[PDB]
């Protein structure tokens, strides 16, 4: 499966780093207007939390290269301009976060592209979640959204717990991480990130509906932004419809883990801490030590993720899986 990346921030560049290493997979072109192949080579080599890659890195004027392999690179402010049907890219993959929506993705369909997938949530372009509604994709989709990483940690436990106890209501905790730096529409995001708790407002367990249908206006819940490695964690509070025991959830969970949602949803009960989990390509860790029941159909879940890494890994997946359709 050919593909090309546009925009290399950090979603961009994690995207690479596992498009590369997929055996089926094949960067063929990145595009990005704002930063020159120097540097791009320099932000793909560095990461302060994933590592150095491991690797060689280097660029010259047309390609950023890695352990040998050119990729063509290229600095198009429109993404219609790009050579997209001349280079054979099947699934442009839009990391830019701005042409996340079914008219604005579509001018990757006009450059020469098969499909595209949007590594951002979106209004109009289907929204699938790998191991919750995947299955539900046809091959005569041309645009789709991978949502988002916390939709991403939410929506495969919630799936779970959902089929086999139901869940009535829920309310949902994220202590969420600093990524990167993502003021007049937010009052609290402009205050200083380092020293603070910083509540806000999430999407996440609202747009778990939209893959979700049988949990549409069951969830919703808020975030507490503190000054983390890029790890973040979802405290989940439901109500259940049938009675159940911790250890019941546990099994179930850990089935889950270890059978259909294998590499989506993981399982530990060891004593871990948010740094424990860099670079761990789950998209959702059930932490069995740190949840809590109060009674048979009360109890607090909690689920750890990489809030890059179990994305990009998702988006590549995803891409696969547009793919073998
Ligand atoms: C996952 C990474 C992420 O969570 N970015 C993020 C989301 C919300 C806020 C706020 C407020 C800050 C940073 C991802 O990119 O999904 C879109």
């Amino acid at each position: 499966v050919r593909v090309a990346i546009n925009g290399f921030g950090r979603i961009g560049r994690l995207v690479m780093r596992i498009a590369l290493s997929r055996p089926n997979v094949e960067v063929v072109a990145l595009n990005d207007p704002f930063i020159t192949n120097d540097y791009a080579a320099y932000m793909f080599k560095y990461d302060s939390t994933h590592g150095r890659y491991a690797g060689e890195v280097s660029h010259d004027d047309k390609h950023i290269i890695v352990d040998g392999k050119k990729i063509a690179t290229y600095q198009e402010r429109d993404p219609a301009n790009l050579p997209w049907g001349s280079s054979n890219v099947d699934i442009a993959i839009d990391s830019t976060g701005v042409f996340k929506e079914l008219d604005t993705a579509q001018k990757h369909i006009d450059a020469g592209a098969k499909k595209v997938v949007i590594t951002a949530p979106s209004s109009t372009a289907p929204m699938f979640v790998m191991g919750v509604n995947e299955e539900k994709y046809t091959s005569d989709l041309k645009i789709v959204s991978n949502a988002s990483c916390t939709t991403n940690c939410l929506a495969p436990l919630a799936k779970v717990i959902n089929d086999a106890f139901g869940i009535e209501e829920g309310l949902m905790t994220t202590v969420h991480s600093l990524t990167a730096t993502q003021s007049h529409k937010d009052w609290r995001g402009g205050r200083t990130a380092s020293g603070n708790i910083i509540p806000s407002s999430t999407g996440a367990a609202k747009a778990v509906g939209k893959v979700l249908p049988e949990l549409q206006g069951k969830l919703t819940g808020m975030a507490f932004r503190v000054p983390t490695v890029d790890v973040s964690v979802v405290d989940l509070t439901v109500k259940l419809n049938k009675e159940t025991t911790y250890d019941e959830i546990k099994k179930v969970v850990k089935a889950a883990a270890e059978g259909k949602l294998k590499g989506v949803l993981g399982y530990t009960e060891d004593a871990v801490v948010s740094s424990d989990f860099l670079g761990d390509s789950h998209s959702s860790i059930f932490d069995a030590s740190a949840g809590i029941q109060l009674s048979p159909k009360f109890v607090k879940l909690v689920s750890w993720y990489d809030n890059e890494y179990g994305y990009s890994t998702r988006v590549v997946d995803l891409v696969e899986h547009v793919a073998k359709a």
